[PDB]
């Protein structure tokens, strides 16, 4: 607090405010195709030969 | 103490004095004033649109 000789009236002291943050969310959006290539050769689990 | 054969007089001890301290307080005087300026925008907890 500022030192005031009692004669004088004194001083005004100032302020301040504040601020303001503000966001968006981005957009993810993957796909696959599914072909038959994709489904007619042989898959792990399955016994060889026939199938 | 002083040693001193036992016929003569004997011996005289000086000693001490004071001393003094004096204060005063210092004078302290802030203040603020308060506008319309101040007192409309929005404090920050108020919800918006409509505060």
């Amino acid at each position: 607090a500022p030192f005031v000789a009692p004669n004088v009236q004194g001083r005004v002291i100032k302020e301040s405010g504040y601020n303001t943050k503000t966001f968006k969310p981005a957009y993810v959006k993957p796909k696959h195709v599914i072909d038959p290539n994709m489904i007619i050769p042989r898959q792990p689990g399955e016994a060889l030969g026939t199938g």
